């Protein structure tokens, strides 16, 4: 469609990508990063557009999209990004950064709700309403379906206007500077969970 | 005593610390710092002595223990001091940076054991002694006894030594650069529990 | 509308409260009253209409609202008024006495069931069906939506007809004097919850 | 023993009791008074000796004890009076007022422990050992021990100067309001157990 | 209706109860017997007609009913009997026997399943749907409505034939002697709640 | 019907079983095996028919069915076969080898998902929409429903499409061996079940 | 010894159990009667001797005490007899009847404690100290020690006194028919676990 | 000492493990074989001595002890093999096979405890007493101490023996075949734990 480009492995190229921010998301075989291999990178340069990725099993490059990984410039917009960076850096090599993180800044901002998933966010912050994935998928199918492409694409295709909301409350409300601190943060939140302590807060008395 | 200097409010002056670093810890009415005012702080310049700085109700004012909490070039150390940093930023209006935290560090080192009090990794990467305290303490009384005064010193009086090994295990089994960034936000882990999530993992999924 | 009268600030007079009990409900940015601000106070005279009052960022008076909060000739009436209190006296420096918790009146009557919301309790006491709020609603934005007044409106427009039948309730089944113990009680409970112990029953043995 | 003095059914006489203040504690046969009957009430004039009174099987009055009960202007100590004003109204028909709680009084000052038991309170703030009875005892038996009677006296020998220390420590932290208010809920508290309500705090939201 | 006779207080006469076996259920203010009165006693004699009787406030008496529940020629038949013969015994000084419990016959007989309720054993024993009550009644209410009166009737209008089928299926799987057993146990059982074990099973090791 | 034939006993030949496996399910009266005895056995050859076999109470042979469970050549295809395998030993006193369990090859596949059941499985899989039975039923009934029929055939009609899919899966993703394994140890599961370690993990630590 | 008769299989006679009442306790492979088979039954006439008799593997029948457990004149005492009782039918064919339990005894009379363990009411309430086994025995080893045979001694040498006491404190405070109720039900108890109902209250609710 | 050879990286020959079974443990830094590297593997040929070889940071190979794990005419002996086997396959990329562990053992065989350790198995079924280590180790350290060593030697010097007594009692309780079975999958066990499922039961419904 207009809205969604598929590709297989990477990116063709970067022209769609000279910007400030990416917004990204993953698809993978579970929520286990050492068992369950990266599917599926979805990445948006906010202009309404989405890339969606199908990444093969035992692919270890994806030069152009790690371009942008690596692109101290660009700034990678995910929803909860803490697994997203863990899965690319596992896949690719490159730990993602610096990055923004929308279910941080909804936790720092929406302090009325324990509900900060994407879909109820993006409906009361953006008047936006995408739908939820009801049966589980196998993103390592050799074909993707163009639900399984659209669900991906809706994981990325609001993240900009998302952060652009939440930029202006975390202003509003004073914590623009402790959302920045969790931001630079979360690269070594996610190295730690790929290194073993992905069930602890590193923080906690015990 | 030789080993423990008491004080009034306030260090009389830095002539003992033109140091590189200050172990600190403190003791307070209680666990939650909007309730329970802070009592004592007991610092050590490393050099097996110990102030020990008896804080008065309604003390607003430490001149010259501030100027090391702000002094950029002096490493704060301390053992869990995500709750000390928010105390002391509590009491006197400067969060204290940069630091160093054994318990963190323990964390990320002693990976065979969950027992990270500073007793147990003093006797273990030390081999010191140090005796806990049974009995609670009142910390805001007019009077401090010298068995107090020993408590609060032993917290400081190792946490040099227990930071020059830690730093060795660190290198040892590969983590100091994730434990440099956990040191880098555990200010800002401080300011979030005075800011009202004391309870919350930050980076948690939900 | 007729029903539902909106103010910036603070009631505009006190005409319309020459009464000798006022229902009030408030909303927050959350459950916090220390990090979670007040955004709105709405409070009925008992007639059949409300005034919604939109609280600004930083607001320290409301003296208006704050005369009938003080007057201890007008009872204020709350559904769980613990939490409102608190808020309330966090905002404005006064502890809102006498009052009437229809609430803990639930608790004291209806004892065949657990469920003592104000949409069940207006339901089976009074046959008035309030619609509940399902999207969560930011109350700190800078303009409030017709459907928030209303929500806001439905929380005190009923309140003096359940204290009505709670009263009748509490003479038959003989337990008056214990639910006006209660209400007693309740401003230094919301005092001790400001004071630290919101998590602590002060009256439990451990 | 002089120290200890022993009595069947009541009190001889009030000669002992021209105080403005008494300490009392009870012994049942278990914790839930509808079941288990009172069976013995330990009382002090806090002048370091203790009557320890055996009350029997459907014994109904004890006129001179209720007497100091009811007397209002003589208040009465207790270290968790929640329960043994329950067990005394529903012995003698009188809820003893006004009551001072040291456990309550505990858990407004000694915001640092979660230990507000009687022998670690009078360690702690009386420098006084008394012993903990380990062994379960029956308090129904037709004769009671010497080792009974002291346990029964020493819960009452020390009130009175613990309600002095903790008169101290509420006056230092800003609390003596708060604290007075408990007191005065608390006999309604102890209505509430007997009527129903045993197992719910009156004052949770739910 | 012609299946409903209303009653205040007691049935009239025992014209329609020349049976061996009555359907008994109650309602009241709750699920504590020492709190919550007896306020409806509904009652079949298993004709496909029920009587519904009103309880007053502090009836004492009730002689045509207790006529049945002393007569130990005609079995009361209960769904969850435990709970009915603990109120019916409080309010009238009688403890009901003998009894058949339709629901630990369930228990004993419908292995397949946790769901024991009546509406869930009537539909699948019986093929007969009852209407289970949405809101919570105010059983204590001066006037019962036409609705109540049906809820109550339809507790005791199927419990012959749920008897019936249950003791072939107890007969079937070979379980008759011990359910009898139980049934024999269960006045005890209730007596025991009565007596303050309600919250102890007494055949527990702990 | 076309599709179930229905038998009491047994089958009453093997004409339909000469494959290479067969799928199994049973149903009882629970799901404890001690208690609970067999009622049905329902099997499928793979060409889309099913049998499905009434167990008579008491009964200890089922001669041409147990030639099936002994034949090693056959192997015996179960949605979760640990509880068949158990209830089928028991009855007839083999344990059926070799075997394949779908629900544990789900697991080893559908690392996405906690949801392993029959119906899920088959919607995602295979997409066939298999209706799960709502209200519970007695199969030791004398009569079965062509209901219960239809829900017992629907349990094996497409056990051996699901196992071709996850044959398939599992060489995907390189588990076949581990899968392998899993099926020659759970004959050993089940009778460790029969053998009194139903409710623990033989593997587990502790 | 003088107080420790040990036997293989059975009692050689009856000569010394002319008596109304027998204490008795077993030793089994563990808490599982399906499993763990009958080890040992110690039993003692009251006279201050104990009978240790060793169960062989196997072993179907023991005459000398089934017509004891069988012989409706003599009662049978057990410290929880609901798993003995168990184990004994499980082992020989007879439910033992009539029974008293001096653990059910001990719950309905020692309402000031939840330690109802033989050692425990020995101590308190016969001045007994009886030593607890601390190291976990193999009670089916060919060769008992003598400390061995001791521990089960010492769980039938006090029984008698136990039953004496716990009698006396059931008719004191007036429960005696209830526990009653209780002996007659157990037998029933123990069969519903030998049933499948170990591990469910048979009059919970739910 | 005589009991105890070290090494560094590997067995210097084998002349000593011409034996039919070896008995094994191993020391690592935590319970995550990911993140915690093989320190100490400790072997024992059954003849009263053991070999305690250091592991380096790093090692893949140690070709003489991986010989004694590969070859299948050795019985490798564990207690709890399920860690050990996983820490040794990763470290040198052999599952050793076949097994015997001692903790399975004693699951099926001690039915009267969930004590399963090794100190207390060796206590019980041996006689030999060995001491618990209670202090945390680095095993990582480049010089471990004589201590360590006598820690490591008493994991592997009576597992032949333990073995001995556990085959006794698996064959006098009727267990050795699905003991056998257990040890055939223990190794699938490990491998589907470093695979990702070490915090799942394969076997489990649910
Ligand atoms: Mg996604
Ligand atoms: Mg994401
Ligand atoms: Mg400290
Ligand atoms: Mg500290
Ligand atoms: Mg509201
Ligand atoms: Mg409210
Ligand atoms: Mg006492
Ligand atoms: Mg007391
Ligand atoms: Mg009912
Ligand atoms: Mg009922
Ligand atoms: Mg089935
Ligand atoms: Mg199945
Ligand atoms: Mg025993
Ligand atoms: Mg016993
Ligand atoms: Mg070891
Ligand atoms: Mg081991």
């Amino acid at each position: 469609s207009m809205t969604i480009r598929f590709h297989r492995n990477d990116l063709p190229n970067l022209d769609n990508y000279q910007v400030d921010a990416v917004a990204i998301d993953t698809e993978t075989l579970g929520l286990n990063p050492h068992r369950d291999r990266l599917c599926v990178v979805q990445i948006s340069p906010g202009d309404g557009t989405a890339d969606v990725i199908q990444i093969e099993a035992g692919q270890k490059k994806a030069p152009n999209l790690v371009k942008l990984l690596k692109d101290r410039s660009i700034t990678k917009i995910f929803h909860f990004g803490r697994f997203d960076l863990a899965v690319l850096a596992h896949a690719f090599g490159t730990m993602p950064q610096p990055v923004f993180c929308t279910k941080i800044a909804s936790k720092l901002t929406r302090t009325y709700t324990d509900r900060h998933g994407l879909k109820e966010i993006c409906s009361e912050l953006l008047d936006v309403s995408i739908s939820k994935q009801q049966q589980s998928s196998d993103w390592a199918a050799e074909v993707l379906s163009q639900a399984q492409l659209e669900y991906a694409a809706s994981d990325v295709l609001y993240l900009h206007r998302l952060k652009a909301v939440l930029e202006q409350r975390l202003e509003r409300d004073g914590r623009t500077k402790q959302a920045e601190a969790c931001f630079k943060f979360l690269p070594t939140r996610s190295e730690l969970d790929l290194m073993g302590w992905a069930e602890s807060d590193i923080f906690a008395h015990s």
